RNA sequence: AGG
């Protein structure tokens, strides 16, 4: 039926200059040695990505699909959502959001300058009046950092980001922001993945596992999800949005956004040239996450019914899903999974890697992470979320004129505080660097799910107890998989091995302790693993006084 | 670029 994209031959050009690595990396050259392996995806590579994501979709739905979709609309009809005022929408614009072509930027939008507010008024009037003329978009490469992988063909090409003008982005929020905050949870309940912290994700997966008499689990992820989303999927997304209780003016803007923007349109490069035409998800529109997650969930639940998955418990985040179900024996399990994949494939959600049944929770990877297990202070099993540290280590070494890696270190330390790789490697390095800089008590930004949080390094013990529990400071006897994977990632990036990190950690610990105050608490709590004569760690008062519920919702 |  439809091609995901068509191209004119015009290049996908960069915005600014693409920052160069330097001959010395003063903050990370004591973390690892193989700086040659750390690269950032470039705009040049964007044309290789374009080739990989351009293909003809044919989609074939069926009664399982139709029935799931009906149930979802019903669930959506229990939501009432409102328009945001123009002003509220303006003030949700992030501070460095790309500026408008019409001579204003995010600062103006957030301050509600008159020229900006006035332009946005007309953009919106035009949405209400013209339900048809396609809205132009800019296409850009995403620049992100990875470690080279010779197995997977050296360097990944940059993903494609497609977005409309700042004025339109503000209007999308007026129309849809309140739905983004309510609909997913309304139609998916506990299956909606972005509502859980790492420990809560873990707790949910364990409950689900223990509920089954004989559990089986698998993960799924779609190859190039955005390019696989069809015109019809997007219109079906609208009908899910329209099932909510909305004021008429929202309805009208939603429909017009759908027809003029979401279902497709022309793409221009940064130099202003026509680049191509799109007939799939623009990753960059406000509905990217909600849309991906709801469309993934519809296809996936229908595919579970098509395949005969029994008592499925799902967890979905964008195109990433886990299903924990009742095993029907391994022969049937395997065939049910092939049936799952075939249905998803008819639904236009083909797999990156064919999924596979598993019967041990450690072997299931979704959203680049997996549950693992270690022993606590009293010898009890303690489960936690971990991941391959390769990419976090590479990002820990991205250091240029424009970019400091310290914030990346902090983000990982917080999300993955119970992991052996955070505790032994990233914590040791982070604290050593900040001590020597004498910047321990300076606040840092921490990025997650598009939001920034300011954190003081000296509050890490409290934050960690709160997010992960006091046992995050006392885990030992990590698993074979985790020990093997961490040792291997360290060798691969030319980092010191764990025993070296241990002797560094002793020195970092002693030095923090000798400063007293909050620093010494960091020393005692964060590095208790580093000394033979363990200390008794008690709950921290400062931790009871904390609420972190917005960080992971 | 969005969440
Ligand atoms: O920086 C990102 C990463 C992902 N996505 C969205 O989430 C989807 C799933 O991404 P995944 O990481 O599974 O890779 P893909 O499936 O795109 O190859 C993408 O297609 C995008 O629509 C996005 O909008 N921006
Ligand atoms: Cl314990
Ligand atoms: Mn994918
Ligand atoms: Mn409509
Ligand atoms: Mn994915």
């Amino acid at each position: 039926s439809s091609m995901s994209y068509s191209w004119t031959g015009a290049l996908i050009t960069p915005c600014g200059p693409e920052e160069e690595k330097l001959p010395i990396n003063p903050l990370s050259n004591s973390l690892l040695r193989y700086h040659n392996k750390v690269y950032c995806t470039t705009s040049k590579s964007a044309s290789q990505r374009a080739k990989k994501v351009t293909f003809d979709r044919t989609q074939v739905l069926d009664a399982h699909y139709d029935s799931v979709l009906k149930d979802i609309k019903l669930a959506a009809s229990k939501v009432s959502a409102r328009l945001l005022t123009l002003q509220q929408a303006c003030q949700l614009t992030p501070p460095h959001s790309a500026r408008s072509k019409y001579g204003f930027g995010a600062k103006e939008v957030r301050s509600l300058s008159g020229r900006a507010v006035n332009h946005i008024k007309s953009v919106w009037k035009d949405l209400l009046e013209d339900p048809q003329t396609p809205i132009p978009t800019t296409i850009m490469a995403k620049n992100e950092v990875f470690c080279v992988d010779p197995a997977k063909g050296g360097k990944k090409p940059a993903r494609l980001i497609v977005y409309p003008d700042l004025g339109v982005r503000v209007c999308e929020k007026m129309a849809l922001y309140d739905i983004t905050q309510k609909l997913p949870q309304a139609v998916m309940g506990a299956s909606y993945g972005f509502q859980y912290s790492p420990a809560q994700r873990v707790e949910y997966l364990l409950k689900a596992w223990a509920e089954k008499k004989d559990p089986m689990g698998f993960s799924y992820d779609t190859r190039h999800f955005d390019s696989t989303v069809t015109e019809r999927d997007i219109r079906t997304e609208e009908s899910i949005y329209q099932a909510c209780s909305l004021p008429e003016e929202a309805r009208t803007a939603i429909h017009s956004l759908t027809e003029r923007l979401y279902v497709g349109g022309p793409m221009f490069n940064s130099k202003g040239q026509t680049c191509g035409y799109r007939r799939c998800r623009a990753s960059g529109v406000l509905t990217t996450s909600m849309g991906n997650t709801i469309t993934c969930y519809v296809k996936a639940l229908a595919a579970c019914k098509a395949a005969g998955i029994v008592a499925p418990t799902m967890l979905v985040c964008g195109d990433d899903l886990i299903v924990i179900s009742e095993s029907q024996g391994t022969e049937e399990d395997e065939r049910n999974l092939r049936a799952f994949t075939e249905a998803m494939t008819r639904y236009s959600a083909p797999p990156g890697d064919p999924p596979r049944p598993e019967y041990d929770l450690e072997l299931i990877t979704s959203c680049s992470s997996n549950v693992s297990v270690a022993l606590g202070p009293r010898g009890r099993r303690r489960y936690y979320l971990t991941r391959d540290p390769t990419t976090p280590l590479a990002r820990a070494a991205w250091e240029t004129v424009r970019h400091s890696p310290i914030n990346s270190w902090l983000g990982n330390i917080i999300q993955y505080a119970p992991t052996i790789w955070v505790r032994m490697v990233l914590m040791t390095h982070f604290f050593s660097i900040l001590m020597v800089q004498d910047t321990l008590d300076q606040n840092l930004n921490f990025e997650m799910y598009g939001s920034v949080y300011s954190v003081n390094p000296l509050d890490l013990p409290a934050i960690i107890e709160r997010l992960h529990g006091l046992d995050a400071f006392s885990m030992h006897t990590y698993s074979h998989h985790e020990l093997t994977r961490v040792a291997s990632a360290l060798r691969k990036l030319g980092a010191p091995p764990l025993r070296v990190w241990k002797s560094r950690a002793r020195a970092v610990r002693a030095s923090l302790i000798s400063r007293g105050g909050k620093a010494a608490v960091c020393g005692r709590y964060l590095f208790n693993w580093a000394v033979k004569t363990k200390l008794k760690l008690t709950p921290l008062p400062e931790a009871r006084l904390l609420d972190l519920s917005s960080w992971f919702t």
